[PDB]
């Protein structure tokens, strides 16, 4: 590698978390994650600490067979399961979301699917049943239960999703035992995690352990994360549709990671660092510079090629030192993101050490986490330094044969049924 730029490198260094901002970030989590928890303080809080109602137990024992629907981009899957003493049996069938079902309405695409779970039924002689029906991966349920409701030919409960971290857990739970912990670090970053029933004050009751989501986006609100805000959160943050909410998701998730990297990109020009002081016009337009572009350009390889390809799309003539830069960027804020990001997580992870040495299972979903180069690495080393005494699994949830999913459906049937 070569010797980097002196002013580039000053400019970058500003994105740099101490390991001592990350204890502090970690413990100002803690507390709100406190206040979310409390009966007196949950309505104030910003971190909202949300019971799932998901328990450590086998709960809902009389749900024993239910359909799953995994919907995806431009298919689905209707999927019979059966839970036994677990016993997850599964059997399914995929389907392909019409071609022209793209230009009519949401409700004409439901009725679609209405009609391939209906034939789904009958091939397996079930359309008498009353199956409750489990989503997997907002407002679908309500178009759902519309569509079959539309349809009357077959009786249905199309249950309440879960939340995607409690999914990312339970599924992950499916392949490892000692995961409780879902983590989503996408577009939006959050965290569920199994506590301790005492602690969860909103729940009666002292037995075992319920999911909590966390819904730590919002963090940040009081000022939390203030001292930690560069220049270009606060244009982000002032740009965007919530000016002054879920700061702490504004800068982990992927939603605006895009367009960190554009405006400091625009300061590098700006101080003449960069496109030799000449940004284009694509450059100079928000949202143009995408987040997928920041993996992209940590995807580089060493000759510039990617880096190169992402910038002339941008209209730009980038020299070779200009594409150093830009990767430099993007390293930066992804590096920022991954050590906020880790703060959070030694929050909850400590926390659930002091509420019991401590071996845990983390499981992990969204696009940041999986795409992004060592982001998940950083991420890794990053929450194992703030965790000592904790030996931390990390698992991405993994389709694989559609199990782990037929889970999420069954613990969401099951909660269902639980809350009547
Ligand atoms: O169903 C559950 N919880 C529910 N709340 C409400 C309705 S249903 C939980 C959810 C998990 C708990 C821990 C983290 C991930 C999810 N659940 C799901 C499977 C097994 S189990 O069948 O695997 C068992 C049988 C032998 C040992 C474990 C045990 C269990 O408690
Ligand atoms: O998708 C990750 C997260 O994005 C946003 O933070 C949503 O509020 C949250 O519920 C979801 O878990």
């Amino acid at each position: 590698k070569p010797m980097p730029l002196t002013l580039v490198e000053q400019i970058l260094a500003e994105f740099q978390l101490q390991e001592e901002d990350l204890k502090k970030v970690m413990r100002r989590m803690q507390k709100e994650m406190d206040r979310g928890l409390r009966l007196e303080t949950h309505e104030e809080a910003s971190v909202k600490m949300l019971p799932t109602y998901v328990r450590s137990t086998p709960e809902g024992s009389e749900v024993g067979d239910f359909l799953s629907l995994d919907l995806g981009g431009t298919n689905f899957r209707v999927m019979l399961v059966k839970v036994g003493e677990w016993s997850v049996k599964t059997k399914h069938q995929m389907y392909s979301i019409p071609e022209d079902a793209m230009t009519g309405t949401a409700e004409m695409l439901f009725d679609y699917i209405s009609e391939c779970i209906s034939d789904f039924l009958d091939k397996h002689q079930m359309k008498h049943k009353k199956l409750p029906l489990g989503f997997t991966f907002n407002n679908v349920v309500g178009l759902l239960r519309d569509a079959i409701k539309r349809r009357g030919d077959f009786e249905m409960d199309v249950v309440a999703m879960v939340n995607d971290t409690v999914a990312t857990m339970i599924s992950c739970y499916y392949e490892d035992h000692q995961c409780e912990v879902g983590m989503i670090v996408g577009t939006g970053c959050n965290a569920c995690y199994m506590e301790e029933m005492q602690n969860v004050e909103l729940v009666e009751g002292d037995e075992g352990r319920m999911c909590v989501n966390t819904e730590w986006g919002a963090f940040g609100d009081s000022g939390e994360l203030d001292e930690f805000l560069l220049e270009y959160d606060r244009l982000v943050d002032e740009s965007s549709a919530n000016p002054g909410q879920q700061l702490y998701e504004k800068l982990i998730g992927g939603k605006y990671m895009g367009e960190l990297v554009r405006l400091v990109l625009l300061r590098l020009v700006d101080e003449n660092l960069l496109f030799h002081g000449e940004a284009s016009e694509q450059l100079r337009t928000r949202g143009a510079f995408e987040t997928r572009f920041v993996s992209q350009v940590e995807s580089d390889t060493g000759d510039r090629k990617q880096i190169y390809n992402i910038l002339s799309t941008l209209g730009l003539r980038p020299s070779t030192t200009d594409c150093d830069i830009v990767r430099r960027a993007c390293e930066s804020v992804s590096t920022r993101a991954a050590h906020m990001c880790s703060a959070g997580l030694a929050g909850v992870i400590n926390r659930m050490r002091e509420s019991r040495v401590m071996r845990i299972t983390v499981g992990v979903d969204g696009s940041v986490y999986k795409l992004h180069p060592s982001f998940k690495e950083r991420f890794h080393a990053s929450v194992r330094r703030l965790t000592p005494s904790c030996e931390i699994t990390f698992i991405e949830s993994e389709e694989g044969s559609g199990r782990g999913a037929a889970l999420v459906s069954a613990v969401a049937c099951k909660k269902a049924c639980m809350l009547g």
